[PDB]
């Protein structure tokens, strides 16, 4: 997903914890029932 | 909050795990950095 | 989680700023890498 990758992120299931919450970018262009979190997050 | 409550949810921090994920209704009208999950969630 | 909620808090990720530190109740029975902060610091 181009836009998630552009933000430095990857797609994960929407309930996956991404820390800090600022690195969780929301759905972006990930699929339905996934969200985009910045690499480094957890 | 009206809309979250109307869905039968409550507000929780943005990264709180809410399972099943269909019980997570996203931000709704919770505060910034919070999200609405159906009562009984995660 | 039960003890956190009992103490009037919510569980937030470990690096969430909770001030004043007296309203940061440490882990309580929040999940690994989360902590309990009193209503008002979040």
């Amino acid at each position: 997903y181009k836009q998630c990758h552009k933000k430095g992120g990857h797609c994960f299931p929407k309930e996956k914890i991404c820390l800090p919450p600022s690195s969780d970018f929301g759905k972006m262009d990930c699929r339905w029932r996934w969200k985009c979190c910045k690499k480094g997050s957890g």
